[PDB]
């Protein structure tokens, strides 16, 4: 499906907080005991509605709830980390959960170089039959 | 292995409860604030042991009770909710683990559809040979 | 990288302490109320530095330390079970996120096998061409 934001209004911006992903940390800043305390642990950066997909970032996030929230409704754990864990998984499962029957739609293998290599061993014999 | 149900007895019915899996809630249900209190999530449904799988289950259960007491006491979680991620993982494990040897009894790829795009292509070159 | 040990001293053998893995309980043994307390559930093993795996270890703990105390202090959760399971989730789409092009450096599919069984046919119309 297309996502159409249809909020009162969108802030195009998305001035963002999180926390580091890339690079060491500097001397021994990593150390629990001489590093930040839990107010300085995050980065900013900010993004421009290219694309649209601030706004549509947003209205995805407003569509989200509802599922969400009865995912939530039906755990019993009281602290949920494990969605994005079983999106992976499931994409996985999704392609490779079952044979693979190439040249089939759902199966993502491609031969095109393996025919390239049988195609071009055709005048390996047919060619060189003397 | 079978499942030989040895137990006393068997109720070859089983009612059983669950959470709501498909479907759409109705208007605002799905907001924690207005939807059901923890009593009223509970769906319902009746099987009847076709093939015998009540009372195979029945006895499954009890026999699954030794591997997963061992499994908790050699857990340091106090709630443990990922067992069926963990088999989802190690089901793609076996089969994708390693490298997938085409022909191979371990390695779950089809080429059959790939042979009858070859083996069609036998006269593409040997039939058209003017 | 390779793993170079750079600690003041080295015990070249481990011995180590763990949770049993393998073979069933004896008798009613698995059974919590009758089994070992918490004290009494460890096996215990000895191990030499053979290919000097055992001081390569205690190295290699030592150089996780950093990264592991930088993924600790950006998570939110208060215990962290699931790093051994995100590894094996990221080796299988490190292999298998994409297509699989066939003889690609980045693509475990191996058709040796599969060309044997092609190349070997190669005379069931060449050769049988009366
Ligand atoms: C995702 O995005 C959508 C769109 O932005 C949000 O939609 C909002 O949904 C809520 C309901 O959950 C709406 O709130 C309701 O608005 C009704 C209409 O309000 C107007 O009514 C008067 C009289 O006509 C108008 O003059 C005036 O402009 C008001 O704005 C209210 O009547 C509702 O209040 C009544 O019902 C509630 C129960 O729902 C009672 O508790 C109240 O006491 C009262 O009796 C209610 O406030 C809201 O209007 C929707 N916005 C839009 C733009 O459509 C989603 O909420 C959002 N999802 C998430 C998760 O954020
Ligand atoms: C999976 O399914 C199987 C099969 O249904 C269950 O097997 C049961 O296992 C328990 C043991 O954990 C058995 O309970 C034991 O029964 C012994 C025999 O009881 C009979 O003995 C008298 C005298 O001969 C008979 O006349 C009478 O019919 C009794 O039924 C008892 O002797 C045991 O009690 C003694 O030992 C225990 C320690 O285990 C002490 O605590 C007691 O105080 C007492 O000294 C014990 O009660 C039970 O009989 C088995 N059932 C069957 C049908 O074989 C599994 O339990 C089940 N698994 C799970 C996880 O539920
Ligand atoms: C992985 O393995 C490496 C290598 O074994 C470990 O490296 C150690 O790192 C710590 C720092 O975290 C080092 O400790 C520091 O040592 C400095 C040097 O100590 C020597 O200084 C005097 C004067 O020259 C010498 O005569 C004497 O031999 C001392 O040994 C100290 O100066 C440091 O103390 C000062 O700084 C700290 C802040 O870091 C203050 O808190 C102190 O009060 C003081 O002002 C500090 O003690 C240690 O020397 C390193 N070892 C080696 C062998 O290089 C890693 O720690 C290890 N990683 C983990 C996670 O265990
Ligand atoms: N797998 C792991 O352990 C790690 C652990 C911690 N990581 C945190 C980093 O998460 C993000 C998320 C998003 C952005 C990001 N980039 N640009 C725009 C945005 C952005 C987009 C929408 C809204 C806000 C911000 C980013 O920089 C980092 C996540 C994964
Ligand atoms: N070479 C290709 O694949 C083509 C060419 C380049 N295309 C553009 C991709 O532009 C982006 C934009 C944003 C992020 C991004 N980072 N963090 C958070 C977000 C994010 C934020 C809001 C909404 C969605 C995402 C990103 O990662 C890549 C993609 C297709
Ligand atoms: N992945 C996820 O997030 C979801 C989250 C919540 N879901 C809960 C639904 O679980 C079941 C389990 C079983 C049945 C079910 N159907 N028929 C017979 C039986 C049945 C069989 C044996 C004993 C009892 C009942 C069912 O209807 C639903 C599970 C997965
Ligand atoms: N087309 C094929 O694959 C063939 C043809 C159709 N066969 C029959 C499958 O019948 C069932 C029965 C039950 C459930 C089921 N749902 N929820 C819980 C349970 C469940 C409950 C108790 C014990 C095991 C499972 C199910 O999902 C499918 C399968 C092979
Ligand atoms: N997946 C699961 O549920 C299970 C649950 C519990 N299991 C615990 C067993 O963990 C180990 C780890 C290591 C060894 C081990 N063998 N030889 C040498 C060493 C060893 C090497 C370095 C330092 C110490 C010891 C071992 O025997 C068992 C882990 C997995
Ligand atoms: N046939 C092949 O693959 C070849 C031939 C045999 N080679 C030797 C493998 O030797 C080991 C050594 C150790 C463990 C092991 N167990 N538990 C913990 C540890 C462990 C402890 C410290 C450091 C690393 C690991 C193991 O499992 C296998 C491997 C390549
Ligand atoms: C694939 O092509 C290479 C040449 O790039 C060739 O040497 C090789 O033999 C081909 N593959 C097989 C299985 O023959
Ligand atoms: C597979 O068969 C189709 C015809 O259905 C043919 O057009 C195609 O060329 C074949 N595949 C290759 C790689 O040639
Ligand atoms: C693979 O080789 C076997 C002989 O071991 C042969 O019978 C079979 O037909 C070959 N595969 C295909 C797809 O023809």
């Amino acid at each position: 499906e297309a996502i159409v934001n249809a909020q009162p209004k969108c802030n195009p911006n998305l001035h963002y907080w999180t926390t580091q992903d890339e690079g060491a940390a500097i001397g021994l800043a990593w150390i629990p005991y001489f590093g930040p305390a839990a107010e300085g642990i995050y980065i900013e950066g900010l993004m421009h509605n290219q694309d649209g997909l601030i706004c549509g970032l947003r209205q995805l996030a407003n569509e989200t709830t509802q599922a969400l929230q009865l995912f939530l409704r039906a755990t019993t754990e009281l602290r949920t980390f494990s969605i994005l864990n079983r999106k992976a998984i499931d994409f996985l499962l999704q392609r490779w959960g079952g044979t693979c029957h190439i040249l089939g739609p759902d199966c993502c293998i491609e031969p095109a170089d393996w025919t390239k290599n049988i195609t071009d061993k055709i005048d390996q014999i047919i060619h060189d039959f003397v």
